[PDB]
């Protein structure tokens, strides 16, 4: 997260870091728990994955930094992958890990709703991103979870700034006219959080910006909304 702050313990209790192990451990991507044995993330974090044996999803961390050897995590029973995936850049960046068992929710470990029946056209004012991930595009992973406040702008104004891409109904755009604050290299697959009556929903997925907080490129993420029927189709099969 580039121009954020430092997150405080139980702060954002549906992120999770999603972890490789090969060649060795280290933070893959960010995720959402959207139910007791789901995680919604991105799908170009598994370029170059193996299978799902590799992967450890860890809830319940502030700081990287917490994790050892002892510390507990979840295995990946599935990686579930949209069909029509292909590269971030031209959408479907959207998968699914079925957990091998159930997350007991607790104060750090919880749920966040996906976009409600009925809220196609509320406009969110109060969306944030959150992760590990570079303060610019030559960086390293951070110890402590970053936040950053970040406006949606119109898939208009965002096709306007990325005329070298399809920017389709299926994706949402955040950022600032002057650049400053924005996700980075590791925030992928982390989630886009807007809170709207005093309940949080996982609006967009990290997924792609050319540059770091750079004017006028907004970062693109995967419009939540618009896979609503995939998720419930795949969470319920
Ligand atoms: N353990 C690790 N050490 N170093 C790492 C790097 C990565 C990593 N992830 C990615 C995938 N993309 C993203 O995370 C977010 C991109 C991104 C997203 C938005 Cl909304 C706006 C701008 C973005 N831009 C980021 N950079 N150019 N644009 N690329 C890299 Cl490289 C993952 C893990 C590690």
């Amino acid at each position: 997260i580039v121009g954020g702050t430092a997150s405080v313990r139980g702060e954002w209790p549906w992120q999770v870091t999603l972890h490789t192990t090969s060649p060795t451990q280290r933070h893959l991507c960010g995720g959402s728990i959207i139910g007791n044995q789901w995680i919604l993330t991105a799908a170009h974090c598994f370029y170059g994955v193996e299978s799902p044996k590799i992967l450890r999803v860890y809830s319940g961390i502030l700081n990287q930094s917490e994790i050892k050897e002892d510390t507990s995590f979840f295995g990946v029973q599935e990686i579930i992958i949209h069909d029509q995936y292909k590269m971030a850049e031209s959408g479907y960046d959207i998968a699914l890990l079925k957990l091998e068992t159930t997350v007991n929710y607790t104060d750090s470990q919880r749920p966040i709703s996906l976009p409600s029946k009925g809220d196609r056209n509320v406009i969110y004012t109060d969306c944030w991103v959150t992760g590990w991930g570079y303060r610019k595009l030559r960086d390293k992973i951070q110890n402590t979870l970053q936040k950053a406040k970040i406006p949606l702008v119109t898939n208009e104004e965002c096709q306007k700034r990325y005329r070298g891409h399809k920017i389709t109904h299926k994706m949402i755009c955040a950022g600032y006219r002057e650049g400053g604050k924005d996700a980075c290299k590791g925030d992928s697959g982390g989630p886009l959080s807007c809170k709207h009556n005093e309940v949080w929903h996982l609006v967009g997925i990290t997924s792609w910006g050319e540059g770091c907080a750079q004017r006028e490129r907004p970062g693109v993420y995967t419009n939540v909304v618009e896979y609503v029927d995939w998720i419930l189709e795949k969470t319920q099969a």
